[PDB]
This record gives C-alpha cells, sequence and structure tokens, in this order.
C-alpha cells in the first residue's frame, strides 16, 4: 500500500530499453520530502551517459517515425491501460517522491496522465495533413513529420503528470525521447519506465538522471536534439455572494486552491481580489475555510496539503512569508512552518497562510511557491481589470461572477492566457494538453507536383 | 431614382450568357406590392426552357469546374464590387418588387448579400483537401471537386439574399447554376443579373422565372442536376423530395420555423440600455413584415416581467411607422402577393376566434392614396397558450404570440414544444440561464441578447421538420462539393493473398 | 471452440436496451451458412413493434448517453475495441459461418478493421472540437457539436460486421443510439459481437433489431422516432428508403453498390518485377469475399497491347485460386451468401454466354465435394467482352470479373466513366502523371492507385454518381451523426438602432 | 525616438484596431488590393496575398473544445499587439499581421496609397534528374538511394514511386517534383485566448 516503501533502491539510468549504469559509478541520495529520510540511490549522470541516450534514441529513431500512426497509437493505448490498473502504485511512488497528497494523486494527477496519453493517441490518428490545388496541374501536399529525438526536462512540481504532459505528445508524433527527472523529485519516472518502458522500441524513452548542472546541462545545450510561472488573479466580484446555497460554496472552495499540490502550481492562484461589498462575509467564510484544511502525512488517504518539495523549497517560502510579514501583511492564519510531530520533523511543510494588503506590497509581484495566498480588495470591474493586469506574469487567471457580460469582458479583457471562469484548476485534455501539441514535435514536408508534361 | 421605375418591360430568361425569349411565347405580368400596379411582362417558362437552361449549364460546367479556386475568387470579388457600386439599383429593384422598406435593402438586404459574395470568396481561398498518411506504403489524398451542375428554387421573401445566399457557395464551388426565382419576386434577380451577366462566363448562371409546376418541377425533377436546392414551404419541400428522390439527388432544404424569444427577468433589473435592447429585439417580428423564417412570433416572458414588459413594448410597437416603402423611412413595409394578405388575414381571423386577446394590430393596414391596392397589413400582438395554432402554425405575417413561464425548465419546455427547429432567441445576464437555453433549445441557432443577425460567418439552420444543412458558413461550401479520395499505394510488393 | 466448431447459438432474440427480448410474437426465421447450406440456428423475426421497443430504449439513452462527456465515451469505444482484440478469433469464426467467408479473410482483413475503426472513432471523438466565430467585438457565434439522437442503420450481408462497426463507431461515438437492422441473410453474427460486448454501452445506446427487409426495414425507415437513416445495399431498395425517409424529412445516407472499374495499363508489365505481381494480385482481387463487394473490381480495363502476357499470367493465377472449406486457413474464396445470390450470378454468367462473350476461366458452380455440395460456390468466371455488352453494364456481385480492352488514356477514360455507378475505381500504372490524371478523370468516390481493395480507416469511402450519400470510414462519419448548434451571443447592452 | 514615437502611435491604434470585426479588416485588405490593381511577378502575387489573406481571416474560427456537459474550452484568436518587420517580401508580412489585428512598424510609394486606407497608426537545394546542386543520373549519381544519401529539393521523374520515395526521403520542408502563402501564417502573428468556463452551480 501506501505505507510500505514503493522505491526499490541503487535505481541507475534506463538507456536503450535496459538499465544501464552511470558511467562513472555515482548515486546521489532520495531524500523524500515527507520525512527527509534516504529512500534510494540515484545515478548520477554528467556528459557521457546522456550522450548513451543520444545513441540510443538516434538509433531506434529511424524506425520509430516509420512506424504507422495507427500501429503507434495503439502502442499509446496500451501504455495508458497498463497505466489505468497500476494506479495506486505510481501514485504512492509520486507521493513518497514529492509529498504531494494521495488523495491528490489518485484523482487529479495520475486519470489525467492516463488521459493524456489516451487523448493524444486520439489526436494522432485524426490528423491529417493538407492538400493545396493551386490549379488544374500543380498540386501542394503537406505531410506531418517527426522531428526526430527531443529531450525533456521534468520539472519537480508534478514529477509524472507533467512528464507524461511532456511525453505523450512527442512519442504521438514518433520522435525518441531523452528525460532528465529534476533531481528534486527524480525516480517516480523510474518507476513509471520499470512499469512500462518494453512496450516502446529499444531507444524510444531514454531517461539519464542527475544534476540539473550535471546532467542538463549537456544535454539541454546539444547540436543533437532538434528541441528542447507567475502571480494568478482569482478575482471575486460582488456578483457571486448574491444567496448562500452552491455557487457561494464553490466560490469559497476555488478561493482555497493556493493549497491544493501546496501552491507549487506554476499558475497558482496566490492573489485573490475580492470586491468590496462583499469582502467581509467572503472573508469570514474563506478564513473557516483555510484553517478547515487538514495538513498532516501527505500519504494517509485525506490529508488536504504535503511536504513541500525540499529544504530550498522551505527556505525560500519562509524568506518571502517573512518578508511579507514586516511590511505589513495582516496574517488570518497560517504564517509559518508546521512541525506536525511522530515520524514527521525531518520534513518540509509550509502551512496554509492567508496573507493580506495590496498590489503595492512585494507579496503581489513576487511569487512563492507555497500555500500563501494574498488577498485584496477592488472597487468595480474596470478596477478589478486595472489590478489583475499588474503583474509581469499572466500564466492564469480566474474570474467568478454570477453575470454573463461580467465573465465574458473580464475573460477577454485579463492579459492572462488561460483564464478560468466560475472554476479554477481544471486541467483537462483537448483545452489549451491542446491537440496542438502534437505540432510542437512534428516538422512538415511539402511537396509541390506539377501534373502537366509542357510548361 | 428610388421612386422611378427599375424595370424593363420585357424579361425574357437569362440562359447562357443572353437573353433567350420562351419557346412557349406566353409571358406573367409582374405586380408591385406597393400599389397593387403592373410593372412588366416576365417570361413565363416549362419544361423546354429548363432543357435549354440545362445544357447552356452542362456545356460550360466542364470549363468552369477547370478554372482556379483563384479564378473563381477574384470573379466573385468583382461582382461584389459591381453589387455594391450599384447598391441602390438593387435595393430600389428589392423594393418595387417585394414592397419591403427601402431602409431594410439598403441596410441589411443588399449589405449582407455584397459580403456573402465576399466571404465565399474568402473561404474558397483557404479551402484545402486533407491528406491522411496511412504507412509508409500508403497515402489517402482528399480533393474537393464541383457536383457540377446544381438547380436552385430561391423563396419570394428575400428575393436578393437567398439568391445571393445560395449563389456563392455554388459558384465558389465551381459549379454552375440553373437558378429558378419565384414568381412572386421575379424582376430583382433579372435587375441583377442584368448589371452583372458579363463577369461569369457563358451558361455559368442560367436563369429562368416560371411558376412552381410547370418550370420548378421540371429543374427539380431532371437527371441532369447533381444538387437541388429549395427554399420556402415545407409541402412544397416534400414535393421536391419526392421529385428528387427518383435520381438519388441531394436536396438541401430550409422550411420556415416558428422561433421562439425568451425573457427571463434578468432584463427588468436596472431599466438600462440592456432593457432598452430588449424591447428593442421584441418588436424585430416586424423585420420584413415578419416574412422571414427565423420570425419571433412566439414571446415567452418571465412571468414576473410580463406586465412591465408589454406595457413598454406595445408603445414600442405602436411607435412602428408604416407608409410608402420607398423614401427613407417606412419601417414595416408591404407584403408580397395578394394571396400572403388572404393567408395572414385567415391566420387573424383564427387567432382572434381562438381566444388569443389582442394587445395590439389584427387587421389590415389601408394606407390610402397611391398605397390602397397594396398589401399591408399592420403588426399585431396577440396573446395566448402555446396550444393555440397562431402558436403552431408559421404566418410569414408581421405578427407575434405572447405567453409566460415560471421558470427556465418551463421556458425549455415551451420553446421545444413546437415542430419546426429553427431557430430561438434568449435574453438574460446570467450566464448559466443563458448557456442551459442556448443548449437546450431544440433549434438550429439560438440568439442571446441580440436577434436576427445573420453575420456571413455563423451557420445558419435547423435541425426539427425545418431542412437539412447549414447557410452562413464555409461548411455549406462542401454542400456544393464532392470528395475525391485517391488512395495511392507505393510500396510495389503484393500482400500475399488473392 | 474452434474454428470448425458452431459459434452460434440457437434463439438470438432482440438485443434490445442492454437486453435479450423476444419480438413481439413467436415469429423465427432460420439462419443458413453458406459454406455447407443448413441450419445454424433459429433467429427472431421482427415486426415493426420491435422496432417501437428499439426506439424506445434508444430514446431513454439519448436522454442520458447524449450528454455523456466525449472522453468518457471515447473510452468505452476503447475497451470495446480491447475486448473485440482479445476475442478475434471467436468474431471471425461467427463470421466465416454465417456469410461464408473464408477465415482467412476475416482474420486478416474484416476483424483487425473493425477494431482498428472503433479505435480510430474513439480518437477523433477526443480529438472532436466545435466552433467559434469573432462576429465583432460584441458579438461571438457559438457552433457546438451536438448528437442528432436516434439514428437507425440498415446494414447489408456482404460485410455483416465490417459495416456494422463502420456504421456503429461514428453513430456512438457522436452521442447517438442507434437501431440496428442485420440483413436477414447474415443475422447471427452481430448478436455474437453484441453478447460480446453488451457490457460496455449504456442499456439502450446500441439496440439490434433482426427481421425481413420488408416486415422490419420499411417500420425502421418509416418512423419519424429517427433523425436519419443509413443504408448499404441495391440501388432498388435505396430509391425506397430514399422515398420513405423523404416523406419524413429526416436526411437519407445512402451507400449502392457499383460496378468498379479496374484498369491496368501496359507499363505494370514493363519489367514484370514484383509490381508485375502486384498487378496481378490487383486483377486477381475481383474474388475477394467471393465478389460480394460494393467496389469489387468486377470490369478489368486491360490496355491493349500487354493484354497477352497479362491474361496468360492472370488466367494461370485465377486457376490457382484454390476454391475449399472457407473454415480451412488455405482455402481463397469461399461460399456465395445466398442460394438466391447463386441464382442470380448463375443467371447473369448466362446472359454473359448468350451476349457473345467468351469464358476465359470458370463459369459454372462448383461441387466442392463432402458437405461443400450444398453450400452455394461459384468458381472464380472470367468473361471477355467490350463495354457494351450487359455483364459490363450490370452489377454482379459475384467471382464474376469482365474483361475488356482499350487503345489509350482517352478510350481508357470513355470506357471507365461509361456506367451509371461511380462508387469506386482502380488504376494500375507506373507513370506519374497517368495516375493522377486517371484518379482525377475517373467519376467515382474512391480511386485506388497501385492498389486495390484497401479500407483503412481515416481514408474517405464513398458514391460519386449514383452509387450513395456521404462518406465513410473518415472522422467525417461524425459530423454525418453531429448536428451544429449556433449560438449569437451579444455582449453588446446597446440597441441595435433600427426598431 | 523616431521609432520610439512609431511605437507610441502604433500602441494609441492597437487600442482600437484590435477591436475592428474581422470582416471589416477583410474588407480593408479587398479595398488596399483594388487599389493596387488600380496602380499596377510581384505585385501579382502582392495582390494575391492580400486578398489570400482576407479570405483566411475570413474563413478563421476557432475552437469551442466541449470538455463536459458543464465545463467549455473556448481558443478565441486574439491579436498580439504591436510588431515590427522588395515590396513584395513587405507584402508577405504586412498582410498577414494586418489581418491579425496588428498595428505594424516598418514600398514608399505604395505606402504613400495604402497609407490612407488604414486607419492611422496601424502602419507605420538539389534539382535531381531521375533519367526519364544539379544531381543528374552540376554533379552525377547512380542510383536512387545513391542521390538519397547524396542530398528544399527537386525531383523530375515518372516512376511514381522514385517521385514520392525522393520527395519525402528528402531531409527539407519543400519538394518540387516535375516543376520548381499559408495559413499558418495568420496564427503567427495572433495569439490565443484559452477561456475555460464551468457552468455548473454545485461542487
Ligand atoms: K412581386
Ligand atoms: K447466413
Amino acid at each position: 500500500g501506501v505505507n510500505a516503501l514503493p522505491f526499490e533502491e541503487r535505481y541507475d539510468n534506463f538507456i536503450g530499453g535496459e538499465w544501464v549504469a552511470p558511467v562513472s559509478g555515482r548515486y546521489f541520495t532520495n531524500t523524500t520530502p515527507i520525512t527527509g529520510a534516504e529512500i534510494g540511490q540515484i545515478a548520477r549522470s554528467e556528459a557521457g551517459d546522456i550522450e548513451l541516450a543520444l545513441d540510443a534514441a538516434h538509433a531506434a529513431k529511424e524506425k520509430w517515425g516509420a512506424t504507422s500512426p495507427a500501429e503507434r497509437a495503439n502502442i499509446m493505448l496500451k501504455i495508458a491501460d497498463r497505466m489505468e490498473r497500476n494506479l495506486e502504485l505510481l501514485a504512492t511512488a509520486e507521493t513518497w517522491d514529492n509529498g504531494k497528497p494521495i488523495r491528490e494523486t489518485m484523482a487529479a494527477d495520475l486519470p489525467l496522465a492516463i488521459d493524456h496519453f489516451r487523448y493524444f493517441a486520439g489526436v494522432l490518428r485524426a490528423q491529417e495533413g493538407s492538400i493545396s490545388q493551386i490549379d488544374d496541374d500543380t498540386v501542394a501536399y503537406h505531410f506531418h513529420e517527426p522531428l526526430g529525438v527531443v529531450g525533456q526536462i521534468i520539472p519537480w512540481n508534478f514529477p509524472l503528470l507533467m512528464a507524461c504532459w511532456k511525453l505523450a505528445p512527442a512519442i504521438a508524433a514518433g520522435n525518441c525521447v531523452v528525460l532528465k527527472p529534476a533531481e528534486q523529485t527524480p525516480a517516480g519516472i523510474m518507476v513509471w519506465a520499470n512499469l512500462i518502458g518494453d512496450l516502446l522500441p529499444p531507444g524510444v524513452l531514454n531517461i539519464v538522471n542527475g544534476f540539473g548542472l550535471e546532467a542538463g546541462k549537456p544535454l539541454a545545450s546539444s547540436n543533437r536534439i532538434a528541441k528542447i510561472g507567475g502571480k494568478s488573479p482569482n478575482i471575486f466580484f460582488a456578483d457571486v455572494a448574491r444567496e448562500d446555497d452552491d455557487f457561494f460554496d464553490k466560490a469559497l472552495e476555488g478561493f482555497t486552491m493556493f493549497a491544493l499540490n501546496q501552491g507549487e502550481v506554476c499558475t497558482c492562484p496566490s492573489r485573490v481580489l475580492i470586491q468590496e461589498s462583499i469582502y467581509d462575509k467572503f472573508m469570514e467564510r474563506a478564513v473557516q475555510r483555510v484553517q478547515a484544511i487538514k495538513q498532516g502525512d501527505p500519504r494517509e488517504s485525506d490529508t488536504m496539503i504535503g511536504a513541500q518539495a525540499s529544504s530550498e523549497q522551505k527556505e525560500k517560502i519562509l524568506s518571502y512569508l517573512d518578508i511579507g510579514k514586516k511590511e505589513g501583511a495582516e496574517v488570518l492564519t497560517g504564517g509559518k512552518a508546521a512541525d506536525l510531530g511522530g515520524e514527521l520533523s525531518g520534513g518540509y511543510y509550509i502551512e496554509p497562510t492567508i496573507f493580506r494588503g495590496n498590489n503595492k506590497m512585494r507579496i503581489f509581484q513576487e511569487e512563492i511557491f507555497g500555500p500563501v495566498v494574498s488577498v485584496t480588495t477592488f472597487k468595480d470591474q474596470a478596477e478589478a481589470l486595472e489590478i489583475a493586469n499588474d503583474t509581469l506574469y499572466g500564466l492564469g487567471a480566474g474570474v467568478w461572477s454570477r453575470d454573463a457580460n461580467t465573465c465574458y469582458r473580464m475573460g477577454r479583457g485579463i492579459k492572462a492566457g488561460r483564464v478560468w471562469t466560475n472554476c479554477y484548476h481544471a486541467y483537462p485534455a483537448h483545452a489549451a494538453t491542446h491537440k496542438m501539441m502534437l505540432d510542437h514535435y512534428q516538422q512538415t514536408k511539402n511537396m509541390l507536383v506539377s501534373y502537366s508534361p509542357k510548361k
């Protein structure tokens, strides 16, 4: 179950379908953020193991992009189906490795990963090139070709959801991938590879591992492979507070979205704009809700918030929290670390903190990667747009309102890229993740053909 | 000169780039419905000129379909430029022959027609076949080809819009057209063909006039046409489908509709410009005398705002100005034919005696002077429940019926209670109500906080006993085309079994 | 369990609403295997009342299943395809037994194509997105894809399960509940497939009602409770169905049989290399499915001055076709789907003989000895005439191919196009310009170049002159089972100005 | 300074130009093409790309991805803003950007007539020959694979299985067969606004 260490020991690299040990023998320890207890040994590749990975990729490159789109899609579907029935194992691996809740892994990370695999198996079937009939004699054909080899550097935020988000398009398009998982949370990708890797031709899924300055730098700077987070407003208008029936409950539940996956999300809703005419009641219920979050051991059944990522995560979060506390950031809840006791002392927990202030303060124009939300207020829709667009960012935004004109005008006026409306943190496939990712890992072949013996 | 006559007294049959007198020698008189007078003689044709049109079309189809799509778009752009330079002549012709306000032809009709000829000349430039890689050895290439020769039966109520709603898709797609204008309004298409006759190559556009049993059936039952497009009455549509079910011919239709217009009490929340817009959108039944396929003639108003909405909407209806449609200012115009008055007056009688209390209007609109022989009915508002014939039969009159509901579920119930599925309008400020009403209404098109907008890029259609297809969109370019699927194999090695 | 053991059982009732319900009356007709004409079970005879039960269940599931998210329905379709792929042998044996098709042909092409078709349409469902149009700053039009509701389909018997899947995948991908009428020649294969997978779909999403094409085909087509009727079959029944479904305003989608040319240019035999073997393969492909293919290449057009070599080698390789028990893996051609069809091809052979066309091979029935005597086996027949004889202008659906010659490309186009059908065609040549010119010229919905009988999902397929309406096996089958909902939304509270 | 005031004008116009309907910008482009015809293989393609990109702008839709019964993702096609670039190239660039709703910053004589139509501030390889770099079967080669490993491109032949193989096997982006601009330009000067809207009141 979740309480048994999923990890095996001594994970080495995975190049060409076989577990290849480091060229220069080295193994850095796997420190689980949940407790800070060493849980495995991970290969430390420097510059040669990445070249073995590139060798396996360039050796399986020609036969994989030659595969049919239907056979490639069927391989992806088998990958997804074997990922499904092993849901608990991969979820437990990601929880142990990253400290995310076990509730948040069998509900939002794995099912999203499997659905991404199935989805990009489905977009490759429907994919088409294009014919342009220039005239009666000349025709232009546009085919989609794979890029070749692509190297992916997985972050530590979702080490399995984001890894699959970056793999599935690249494997659907027919490319061989060289992966370097981030050393903060390695070896959940090792577990996933040990689960699936034989389903792909040897050299399609290569996963080196090590340090960002050690392993990634030769990879990210390579003349072989063709290709290689801000403050998100959560505006609440006075509309949401007409009645206390079901949309205001949803509004509050969507306010407490900094505390899902410990705010390391790049689109963290860490800036909440509440209408002045509703601020008092909304913050009443919001403070009753944030303090109702159950912090504890991430891997039990129901811990809503777990360990962050590392020691550096805690130092950054604590530094930004203190800097906020200085300039006047009235704390409604939280505001420090959390020593939960038991085995949970070497961990890296931060408790959910509701800040309070104005967009001048540096907690609003600087991102924490932690469960720290910076509430503020605004007067009207125009001021809401003036404030919500005050940032050097825009990776996302969230608008809550019961008015059609308000929602559309906010969504179209906000300079974000993904505006949520009366929801937040829903990351479904086919919504831009979108079927246009397959074109990221594809080049185009243009053949212009003239069917006329004379000119 | 809008008040000056725009029609020659001898409109023959346009066939093969030239003016051809009918073989039967007969003719029929054209009546302007503004006054009831006579405005010219237009050729009466039968199954003999239908075949002349088909012969010209088939003699031009091979040369037309082989022209580049960039050559069939420059010609369309030149057609639109000519139609825009002469917007008043066409507006005046559509006014004299159809008897609708000159403002509605210089504002809606002609700009919409020019916009369609530009739009479908745009959609044609960006069109592209698909190439579906199957493996390294097999590739399927899909090409778009013209259907050949298409036959079109346009209706009267939009003489130059429904004619350009369907020529532009058909001429963009490389087909040659045999167009049959409705006998009730056969002159506007004639002036239009006069002014842009020489832009198209001979035989591509062939226009023949006549009645619906002598020049309509021969065109809509021929084996020389690839597709028959019809727009109008449902029974005539069944006639067309039966006639074209012998050569297995596509029969794209558009058959009326009884469109509701719902108000959810979110409009009466500030008495602001939005309430003003809702009031204006209520009276939209009077647009084109209510002889539009998407007529709001059913109105659903939330039970809490019925009193206020009526006490202002009756005022705005009583402010609708009627008169001679040919100067600058008439809002509600004249009916197309005398039989149109006859049907509408019979329907008004049925509504009066059924139990639909008359909020306003309810009789003819004798305007005196040189308008007594005209065809004018006063804009009318009744009030009943949905189980009454005025709610459940189309009128094409300046008539609307009003009933109320309790809540959104009842709104969907009543809005779907009819047998037609063409259109509907929704008026609310709440997003969830607007979406659930737009998606729950079993109609091909739903207007939310607007109505009677016909942009060239929004697919117009209905899915009930109201037709098959989608106008005003790039999907309609494919309705006049067919797919050639060339599945090439490149491996020169046998599969291994006979 | 085995290919040579019976794969059916007796009393296949109607599969209505995730159930097995008997007809309104105990009317039960009898299925009969073409391989050895004999009973292989007793099939329910469906009157109009069973169509009414099927439509009721389809409407209930239309209410519910309609709003099932595209990702859930695609998951159900993927699970259906996986279940079929893990039972490919059982389904293929059922198809061989009920249709007389060789087990070779089923296990090789027919069941893999059905599984690939379900996977393909689950995919194109996941990848399907509607449309938006920014009319101006204040008005947007939203084009939603919606289910049609309940659709009805009448499947032929030449490809019972393959056409059942070809029609079912887009229909249930699009959220449409289906009432499905199997051809009474081959009723019991769809039953086996249904009892296989009749637990992955919600009750009512798939309803299959088996009966005679006049007792049950008409009540299904003559119903206002279906948003569409789909048909594949003979042009007489196609015109009938067009009549019944035009009296109700419901759109129709036909796919009628065509007399498909198969042109062989004098370049196929230049170097008599493996490409020439492929061309002879393609010529012999007239006997695939025992000629019962709506796109059968039963009209071969060989260039005049290559005729000698091609016909000597091709008659050799057609005599080499091994006729035997279709349940043997070595058998290359099976039985005819019914005795009436065997009589039809025999009559057309006699017409061709009486019309002055020589017979190069075959020409009669065949008694394959043993229990196969009762079966309906026509010997692969080659005729030889010109384009004007009846057998060149009329459709046979038998292992019968008629051969003529052309002089140049223009005569090739004239002979290829001189017909009343445009369903399919085939063009064998090595010249690059010839293949494209001949594929563009030929009035055929599908044109195979340098191959033939390739039906890969995601390639469009339809009748081009008079042999049907619409396209199949492509992602735009989804649009044939969906309607567009336009929602024009104005975000400006400013009045229009007029009125 | 001069470029700075060009940028300031471009932003001031960008406030309003992006509000213009696709129909109206396409119509302005058609008027530009007409006016260029009046004052007319370089100008033909310039006019032709103005018409073509007006057409693609009229055709462009945007997606309405349906995630659930109660959740829809809308993919609008917002303009970027201000962008910066003989006359044929000038047009290949301006025609798409102006189509997308962008106030460009930059021919002179052409700019004199085109400028007034726009609102102010908006405008401111081997050559293989297969026997039936010049790779004649100038240099030479032996067989198909020979000229494949030697080697957008260009391929004269007639075998219909070497034209395809040699068109697909070349590591380039454009192969011309028996001889010797795209909607994807309009999506390069144009950004996507994804609006995920949830229509469920419950949670
Ligand atoms: K008239
Ligand atoms: K049978």
